[PDB]
């Protein structure tokens, strides 16, 4: 309300420059991300995510499940292993929808990475 | 805030038919649609394990037990008969529900035999 | 209601196998579709549409505005002219969202084409 | 039923910066965001007239009057400085409203000069 309000698609959070740690094309299962990283970016298990590959430029859509907390895992499995490889630097983002007013004051959850998937607030 | 969540996935089915010239839609055995919660005419993503292509389309139901995965029309440029593919659909819901949501996943081997019981 | 209902993305309608009639990369303006065809497929002016190119396999997302009724126009303009050319056979679809119950009994608006963009119900 | 509608578009801007290695986001002059109704952190599509590539990302605001169109991070693989691109965002609303919706379109020439009055 107002009913019929125009709804925006906004960046909810992203993991900026994580490094892919595992990639298995033949995997019977999902992509996975350390739960600590999900938490920092506000990303949920089984939430749609975009992955934008800094190393090779590929851009694709998938979902991930939680890897154990503290594992530092970024696993890109199944068909998505044709789009990322271990060592590649990627950006992982999720988007949510909300009405325009809320969108204009929204602050995304952004976590920045370096080194061995070490996470910084800024 | 509204989240986009995996609703369900058919993991590792084989394309059985692919007709570029079809006057009609892609089709999936209704038993596989049933297992993954995927509806006739719902938006689906198809991720091709054999060639890496990733595309979006929709499917209607094929006859139960036919094991059909048919990728027709323009989509026949992105998969061929015998390719292994992963098919998923996504739904939206508020954050509060999405935190406990569980998707429907079905796994397959061989000639489209669903790992079942 | 129930509040929080799971919302599906469903095919609202499509134009099956129309032929692209104009394509201008340098165009200051939009893609356009004869209003009669929009009407048959339930597609709106300025609605997001997917175009799946049967001739060259490209798949892309755009929007169109109404061309004059009866012109039989399918015009693919701007950057999208790198994805379709005059003569190419394409499928144009739109998707809408709705709750799961409604989705299970939804019937999309499908119009089939042949010849000089002559439209049939079946 | 909920429709996805064009909210607004920047038609024919030139990319002014493209840094693959950026610790940060794509950026657009706030005056251009203002003209097309596009928000900081909103999902946008970028359609590259010069090379045909089409991708999705988001942007934050660049300084007013800077004329900046900066395509950074992985997206720097899809556009270069001097490419002409079209940037759009989409919103959703019920069918009843979408029937009369009007998007915000701004047209440009030259060095990112918005056709204005």
């Amino acid at each position: 309300v107002p009913r019929g309000s125009m709804i925006r698609t906004m960046l909810q959070g992203k993991l900026h420059r994580v490094k892919v740690t595992h990639a298995d094309l033949h995997y019977e299962g999902s992509c996975a991300i350390d739960q600590d990283f999900l938490d920092a970016a506000g990303i949920l298990e089984n939430e749609a995510i975009d992955i934008w590959n800094v190393t090779n430029g590929k851009r694709f859509s998938v979902y991930a499940i939680a890897a154990e907390r503290g594992s530092r895992i970024i696993s890109v499995n199944g068909a998505a292993a044709h789009c990322a490889s271990v060592g590649d630097i990627v950006i992982i983002a999720s988007f949510v929808t909300m009405p325009d007013e809320e969108a204009r004051t929204w602050r995304p959850n952004v976590a920045y990475f370096e080194g061995d998937n070490e996470m910084k607030r800024t």
